């Protein structure tokens, strides 16, 4: 799949505006994702003994590690497209290290979109989430992709 720069534009528009804020948008997407498909929160051994939001929104460890997530992400969609290189050494230690399959990915994209039509209605319109939704449909594929070539699968 290719992005047009239009839509590579709407995509960068809004993100723009998620990065005033990388800690506070990293927080609400990663317990959108927890509360939504708690299984997700299984991955992760650092935070499964959360029980609650509120626990959660208090945990600082959490917050920190969404401004990781959203900075590693951040970093790939300024790319374009052409972000190869740096796909790599994060589809290896998901598939291989931490082993999140590609339904979770698809779960955290719709946490995302979840969150960006909450906060920034005005920037993130159909034709913007549309635009969005086909930036990260092209990370999941290129990810998918290199997962198959890691040897990780199912
Ligand atoms: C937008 C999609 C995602 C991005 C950009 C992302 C990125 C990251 C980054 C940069 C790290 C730290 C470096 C490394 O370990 O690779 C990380 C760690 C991790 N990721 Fe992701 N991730 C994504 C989705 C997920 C999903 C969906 C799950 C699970 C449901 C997941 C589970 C984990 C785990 C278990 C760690 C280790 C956390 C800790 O250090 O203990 N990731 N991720």
């Amino acid at each position: 799949m290719v992005l047009s720069e239009g839509e590579w534009q709407l995509v960068l528009h809004v993100w723009a505006k998620v990065e005033a804020d990388v800690a506070g948008h990293g927080q609400d997407i990663l317990i959108r994702l927890f509360k939504s498909h708690p299984e997700t929160l299984e991955k992760f051994d650092r935070f499964k003994h959360l029980k609650t939001e509120a626990e959660m929104k208090a945990s600082e460890d959490l917050k920190k590690h969404g401004v990781t997530i959203l900075t590693a992400l951040g970093a790939i969609l300024k790319k374009k497209g052409h972000h190869e290189a740096e796909l790599k050494p994060l589809a290896q230690s998901h598939a291989t290290k931490h082993k999140i399959p590609i339904k979770y990915l698809e779960f955290i994209s719709e946490a995302i979109i979840h969150v960006l039509h909450s906060r920034h209605p005005g920037n993130f319109g159909a034709d913007a989430q549309g635009a969005m939704n086909k930036a990260l449909e092209l990370f999941r594929k290129d990810i998918a992709a290199k997962y198959k070539e890691l040897g990780y699968q199912g």
